[PDB]
């Protein structure tokens, strides 16, 4: 993805513009800037196209030589990856803390039988993180994470959690 973890020493994404907005120079090119980061000599460091990279693992994060003759190199401005509430596909793996249904009803705790009695006991679904009153999809059903609701007239309802594809840092269409 196009965010970095730590200093991005293994960053392999597609950002190709510096912090000040300068288009990166290709690693294979000596123009404008002549240099020794030859892709054939630095394999495993994935010096591909003109993508920002951190081949030496430095504090600045990924950087590139720049297409501006007056600026030899510059760090890139790549956000640090941060956890956001989202699901992939149907949310079989969702372990977030959303606890309200799509119609805004507070979820009932999984450990509770009130108002709705049920057989989704946390002790019987070890591994599925039936914690507190958090929306979950413990049998990997279509429709996604859901909960029993605190409203006695609504036994259960799906929760509306955004798809991670809406918020993530995508590889560009290159």
């Amino acid at each position: 993805r196009n965010c970095i973890i730590g200093k991005g020493r293994s960053y392999k994404g597609t950002v190709s513009i510096t912090k000040s907005g300068i288009k990166c120079q290709p690693w294979s090119s000596m123009i404008p800037h002549e240099h020794s980061f030859l892709p054939s000599s630095y394999r495993g460091k994935d010096l591909q196209e003109n993508y920002c990279r951190n081949p030496r693992g430095e504090e600045g994060g990924p950087w590139c030589f720049t297409s501006n003759p007056e600026v030899r190199y510059e760090v890139c401005d790549i956000p640090q990856c941060s956890e956001v509430e989202c699901i992939i596909g149907k949310g079989r793996s969702y372990k977030g803390t959303v606890s309200i249904t799509k119609s805004g009803i507070k979820c009932q705790p999984w450990s509770s039988m009130i108002p709705h009695e049920h057989s989704f006991l946390p002790s019987s679904y070890r591994g599925k993180d039936l914690q507190e009153n958090y929306c979950r999809n413990p049998r990997g059903e279509e429709g996604g994470p859901w909960c029993f609701t605190s409203n006695p007239e609504v036994r259960y309802e799906v929760c509306d959690i955004p798809q991670c594809s809406e918020v993530e840092h995508h590889h560009h269409h290159h």
